[PDB]
């Protein structure tokens, strides 16, 4: 059949600001940090950590992710 | 059949600000941080952590995520 | 059949601000932080943590998420 | 058959502010934080934590989430 | 048959503010925080925690969430 | 048959403020916080915690949520 | 100001037949004819002769039709 | 100001037949004819003769039709 | 200002037949003819003779039609 | 300012037949003829004779049609 | 300013037949003829005779059609 | 300023037949003929006679058509 | 003079258990906690909080505690 | 004069257990905690918090605690 | 004069356990913690926090604690 | 004069366990922690935090603690 | 005069365990930690933090601690 | 005069264990740490942090600590 | 077992004169004389002749005084 | 077992005169004389002749005084 | 076992005169004389003749005084 | 086992005169003389003649005094 | 085992006169003489004649005094 | 084992006069003479004649005094 599973984004005579992480002043601070830190014996199969207009597209067709 | 499972976003003579994480002043603070910290023997299969206009599209067709 | 399970967003001569996490002053504070901290032997299969105009689209077609 | 299970949002000559988490002053405070903290032997299958104009669309077609 | 289970939102010459979590002053306070804290041996299958104009759409078609 | 189980919201030459959690002054206080705290051996199957113009739409068609 | 002088026609799960001139049998007949025939020294300035779901929109903004 | 003088026609899961001039049998007949015939010294300035789902839009912005 | 004087026509999962002049049998007949015939010294400035789903858009911006 | 005077036509999972002049049988007949015939000393300045899904767009920006 | 005076036509998973003049049988007949015939001393300045999905776009920017 | 006066036509997973003049049988007939015949002392300045999916674009930028 | 303001405790061939805070089982409980929590503009001059065989001896001789 | 303001504790052939804070099992609990938490503009001059066989002896001789 | 303001503790053929904070099992708990947390503009002059057989002896002789 | 403000502790053929902070099992817990955390503009002049058989002896003779 | 402000500790044929901080098992825990964390504009003049058999003796004779 | 402000500790045929910080197992933990962390514009004049049988003796004779 | 056969004499802020043989005037006299004089073949085994605050302690543990 | 057969004499802020043989005047006198004089064939085994605060302690542990 | 057969004498801020044989005037007198004079064939085994604060300690451990 | 058969004498801030034989005037007198005079065939085994603060300690460990 | 058979004498800030034989005036007198005079065939084995703060310690370890 | 049979004498900030035989005036007198005079066939084995702060220590380890 006909399948459209996509990100469709069209702009016409437009103005768009987006996905901006803006620090003006920082001191002894941890600001906007994407992190994973301290894992032990963990089993993660589809965990996309995403931020600030970044993109993660996964198209599995008849595929097999096996973590045995 | 006909399948449309997509993100459709069209702009016409428009103005749009979105997904902005903006710090002006920070001191001894932890501000807007996406994090996962301390996991032990965890089993996570589809956990998208997402923020600030970022995108995560997963299209599994006849696929198999096996965590055995 | 015909299936439309999508995010349809159209703009016409419009102005839109949205999904903005804005800090002006921070001191010894933890402000707007998306986090997961301390898990032990946890089983999570579809838990999208989402914030600030970010997007997470999952389209499973005839697929199988198996956590055995 | 014909199935429309979507997010339809159209704008015509309009002005819209929404999903804004705005801090002006913070001191020794924890403000607007999406978090999951301390889980032990937990079984969560569809728990979307969502905030500030973020979106989480799940379209399972003839699919199977098995946590055995 | 014809099925329309959607979020339909149209704007015509309108002005709309909504889903805004706005702090002006905070001190030694915990303000607007979406959180899950301390779970032990919990079984949660469809618990969407949602806030501030965020959206969570789940469309299961002939699908099976099995937590055995 | 014809089924319309949707959220239909149309605006025509209108002005609407809604779903706003607004703090002006806070001190040693816990204000507007959506939380779940301390669960032990709990079984929750459809418990949407929702607040401030956020939305949670669940469309199960011929589906099966099994917590055995 | 805000001015909406338009033809707004929306259809939702509907069936509509309209503006249909259907002849099955005709003999030596004049059937459903829009015509103007024999004018002499006539002065017509806005005369829309319309039929069968046809449309005629006149939008004059600060304009001048002068027949001197 | 904001001006919407337009033809807005949206279709959702609908079926519509319109503006159809269908002849099945004709003999020595004049059927569904749009015509203007025999004019002498006529002065016509905005006369839309429209039929069968046809459209005629006149948008005059600060303009001048002068027939002197 | 913002001006929308347009023909807006959107189709979603729809079926539409329109503007159709269909002859099945004709003999010694004049069927569905758009015509202007015999004019003498005529002055016509904006006369759209339109039919069968045809379209005529006049957008005059600060213009001058002078027939002197 | 922002000006949208256009023909906007979008199709989504739709089926549309329109503007079709179909003759099956003709004998000694004049069927669906667009014509202008016999003019004498005529002055026509904007007369669109349109038919069968054809289109005619006039966009005059600060222009001058002078018939002196 | 921003000016959009255009013919915008987008197709998505659609099927469209239009502007079709189809003769099956003709004898001693004049079928679907666009014609202008016998003019004498005529003054025509913008007269688009259009048919069958054909297109005619006039975009005059600060121009001058002078018939003196 | 920004000016978009164009013919925008995009196709996505679509099927479209249009502008087709198809004769199957003709005898002693004049079928689908675009013609201009017998003009005497005529003054025509912008007269597009268009048919069958053909296109005619006039883009006059600060130009002058002078018929003196 | 002779002043004896003391804690005199003598043991002879004795057995004494005292001041024991003993928890065997605790769950989601706050057990035996000495605390002061949330004071604002408070003036406390001699407030000994004491527990579990702890001791607080204050001997002021000709001294002056001034809280001005 | 003779002043004895002391803690006199003598043991002779004795057995004494005292001041013991003993936890055997704790879960999601706050057990035996000496704490002061959240003070604002407080004035405390002699407030000994004491617990579990701890000792606090204050001997001020002709001294002056001045909090001006 | 003769002044004895002391801690006198003598042991003769004795056995003494005291001031013991003993945890056997802890999970997601805060057990026996001496703490001061969040003070703002506080004035504390003699506040000994003491626990578990610890000792705090203050001997001010003709001294002056001035907090001006 | 004769002044004895001391800690006198003598042992004769004795056995003494005291001031022991003993953890056997800890998980995601904060156990026995002496801490001061988050102070702002605080004025503390004699605040000994003491624990687990530790000692703090202050002997001020004719001295002056001035916090001006 | 004669002044004895001392720590006198004598042992005769004795056995003494004291001031022991003993961890057997720790995981994702903060156990027995002496700390001061986050101070801002604080004024502390005699604050001995003491633990686990440690000692802090201060003997000021005719001295002057001036914090001006 | 005669002044004895000292730490007098004598042992006779005795056995003494004390001031021992003993970790057997640690994982992702912070155990027994003496620390000072994040100070800003702080004024500390006599703050001995002491632990595990360590000693801090201060003997100021006719001295002057001036922090001006 | 525990055996206390001792002379226990403690003094607290007391004044005691005792065991005093004071002669002021003596002439040809025998005053306060402890004596044994003229024994012949005598057998004395435990005969304490004691006077004036003198002390005689006999502690025989499993011993044997044999006068054979 | 525990055995305490001792002379325990403690003094605290006390004044004690004892065991004093004071002669002021003596003439031809025998004053306060301890003596044994004229023994013949005597058998004395434990005869303490004690006076004036003198002391005689006999501690025989498993011993044997044999006068055979 | 534990055995304490000793002379324990402790002094604290005390004044003690004892065991003093003071003669002021003597003439032809025998004053305060300890003597044994004229023994014949005597058998004395433990005879302590003690006076004036003098001391005699006999500690026989598993010993044998044999006068055979 | 533990054995303490000793002379324990401790002085703290005390004044003690003892064991003093003071003659002021003597004439033809025998004053304070310790003597043994005229023995014949005597058998003395442990006879301590002690005076004036003098000391005699006999510690026989598994020893044998044999007078055969 | 542990054996303490000793003369323990400690002085702290004390004043002590003792064991003093002081003659001021003597004439034809025998004053404070320790003597043994006229023995015949005597058998003395442990006879300490001690005076005036003198000391005599006999420590016999597994020894043998044999007078055969 | 551990054996302490010693003369332990420690002085701390003390003043001590002792063991002093002081004659001021003597005439035809015998004052403070230690003597043994006229022995015949005597058997003395351990006879310490000690005076005036003199010392005599006998430490016999596994030794043998044989007077055969």
């Amino acid at each position: 059949g006909q399948d459209m599973q996509s990100l469709f984004t069209q702009y016409f005579q437009s103005m768009t600001e987006y996905g901006k992480d803006l620090v003006e002043k920082a001191k002894t601070s941890e600001i906007q940090s994407q992190a994973k830190a301290y894992f032990e014996k963990t089993h993660e199969q589809l965990t996309p950590l995403v931020r600030s207009a970044g993109t993660s597209l996964v198209n599995f067709f008849s595929s097999l992710m096996n973590l045995e």
